[PDB]
């Protein structure tokens, strides 16, 4: 079957654990040691197709066909962080082409300080989709990885 090797990376504790057990496991993770980076496997069915992830859930590559640039939406300096995550992968990947999702999480929590207009702007600066995500209720999770699925699909 059809495999893909999706990376997640992010400022510390923006969800990018959370959203791996939410899509692997099936469950929301109130803590999850940040120390902990791993790759977790999972065969799942994507437009009907079935088809083997493998996440990277990274802590603070090479590999990686295609990777979420994760922020919280109530931490600005998480958001602000992308550009960072953005440009270790065009390196890592030697490529502006490289297929990626950006993912504000959090969306649950009233007490946002970033924006939809900033979200949206970044997205548009990258030219590649904005996801909004809560990984402790599952809203976009799905979303969020498949797409960035579907974009790998379009890569190749
Ligand atoms: N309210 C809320 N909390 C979240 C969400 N995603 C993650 N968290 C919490 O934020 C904290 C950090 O999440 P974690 O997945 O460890 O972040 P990481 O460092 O990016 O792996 C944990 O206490 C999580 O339960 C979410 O969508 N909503
Ligand atoms: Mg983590
Ligand atoms: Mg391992
Ligand atoms: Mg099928
Ligand atoms: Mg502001």
């Amino acid at each position: 079957m059809t495999e893909y090797k999706l990376v997640v990376v992010g400022a510390g504790g923006v969800g990018k654990s959370a959203l791996t057990i939410q899509l692997i496991q099936n469950h929301f993770v109130d803590e999850y040691d940040p120390t902990i980076e791993d790759s977790y496997r999972k065969q799942v069915v994507i437009d009907g197709e079935t088809c083997l992830l493998d996440i990277l859930d990274t802590a603070g590559m090479r590999t990686g066909e295609g990777f979420l640039c994760v922020f919280a939406i109530n931490n600005s300096k998480s958001f602000a962080d992308i550009n960072l995550y953005r440009e270790q992968i065009k390196r890592v990947k030697d490529s502006d082409d490289v297929p990626m999702v950006l993912v504000g999480n959090k969306c649950d929590l009233p007490t946002r300080t970033v924006d939809t207009k900033q979200a949206h702007e970044l997205a548009k600066s990258y030219g590649i989709p904005f996801i909004e995500t809560s990984a402790k209720t599952r809203q976009g999770v799905e979303d969020a990885f498949y797409t960035l699925v579907r974009e790998i699909r379009q890569y190749r």
